[PDB]
């Protein structure tokens, strides 16, 4: 059915080729998640990952084309294989390089990011890890979210480490207050903090925030944010990260007038309404997608949200590697199914 191209990708996720449909001649991405099924973590992220790509069709999400089928009996099923869409770069590797990056192409990139996110934060999935090496570009400049093994809903398992080690949530200079500081909000607006960061990024050219540590990267954020609220101090998790907000002198905002200057007006006023400590003062991604910035591109009309919800219940049951192996089978036959 498939004729392997050449060998792209390694590893921890495991190895992809571009690859192309021996009938069609269609060209695609091709993962394979090599024994599979013999650690939990990793399987029940498989498992959810697949759930979630069969969930979403959107231009800026990247889609399970199809999933091979077991060939071998049950028993000796390892490895599984999927086929993707094939995206030749990553938002990353075209901020760092020697490529053009205008104002125009910021612009059109954040509107792809933003119209993707719009789409899964109807359907109360927080992707929690956007980064542009996430953010994949193929030939054409369609811009597609991938990557979602860290995505969880408005409600997680008090079983997973990461219920109580918020900040050990995703990549560090993308990670949102509310994470990093234990605020006990987490909402869509974890992913608008990292939208602000990459958006950054992309003006620029470099990163916003590389902090090289935990405090680092909290001095980093305040920096330019200014000192956080009492409100917000008082909802901070631990004492000792409290204790130390609390031991420095007073800070004012920072204007992104000089964090980037020269900068569009209009970029820059999106920019803030991103970049609060605060998640409920953090702009949607619907009412970012009707900023004046993005008027350019937006067409509410063009713009579709995801109905019905995605229910997370299945990862928060406590299942054996045996029984992750088995839900991931129906999940391939239950793809099938629903092709034919
Ligand atoms: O085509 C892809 N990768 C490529 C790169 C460079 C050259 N050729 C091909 C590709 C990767 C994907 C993904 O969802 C993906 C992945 F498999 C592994 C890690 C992150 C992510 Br996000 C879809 N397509």
């Amino acid at each position: 059915e498939y004729e392997i191209i050449e060998t792209i990708g390694n590893g921890a996720y495991g190895v992809v080729s571009s690859a192309r449909r021996r009938l069609t001649g269609q060209q695609v991405a091709i993962k394979k998640i090599p024994n599979a099924f013999d650690v939990v973590t990793n399987a029940k992220r498989t498992l959810r990952e697949l759930k979630i790509l069969k969930h979403f069709k959107h231009d800026n999400i990247i889609a399970i084309k199809d999933i091979l089928r077991p060939t071998v009996p049950y028993g000796e099923f390892k490895s599984v294989y999927v086929v993707l869409d094939l995206m030749e770069s990553d938002l990353h590797q075209i901020i760092h390089s020697s490529q053009p990056l205008t104002l125009e192409h910021v612009r059109y990139f954040l509107y792809q990011l933003l119209r993707g996110l719009k789409y899964m934060h109807s359907a109360q999935v927080i992707h929690r890890d956007l980064k542009p090496s996430n953010l994949l570009v193929n030939e054409n400049c369609e811009l597609k979210i991938g990557d979602f093994g860290m995505a969880r809903g408005l409600c997680t398992s008090p079983a997973e480490h990461q219920y109580f080690m918020t900040e050990y949530v995703a990549t560090r200079w993308y990670r949102a207050p509310e994470l990093m500081l234990s605020l006990h909000e987490y909402t869509q607006a974890i992913d608008l903090w990292s939208v602000g960061c990459i958006f950054g990024e992309m003006l620029a050219r470099r990163q916003l925030f590389p902090g090289k540590n935990y405090v680092h990267q909290l001095q980093l954020i305040m920096m330019v944010l200014g000192t956080p609220s009492p409100a917000v101090i008082q909802a901070v998790g631990a004492e000792r990260v409290r204790a130390y907000i609390q031991s420095l002198p007073p800070r004012q905002p920072v204007p992104w007038e000089t964090v980037y200057p020269g900068a569009d007006r209009q970029a820059l006023s999106l920019l803030g309404r991103m970049l609060r400590f605060e998640p409920s003062a953090r702009i949607s991604a619907a009412a970012a997608l009707r900023h004046p910035f993005l008027a350019k591109y937006h067409d509410p009309d063009d713009e579709p949200d995801c109905a019905p919800p995605f229910d997370f219940a299945f990862d928060r049951e406590a299942l054996t590697r045996e029984r992750i192996k088995e839900a991931i089978v129906a999940e391939i036959e239950d793809f099938h199914a629903r092709r034919e």
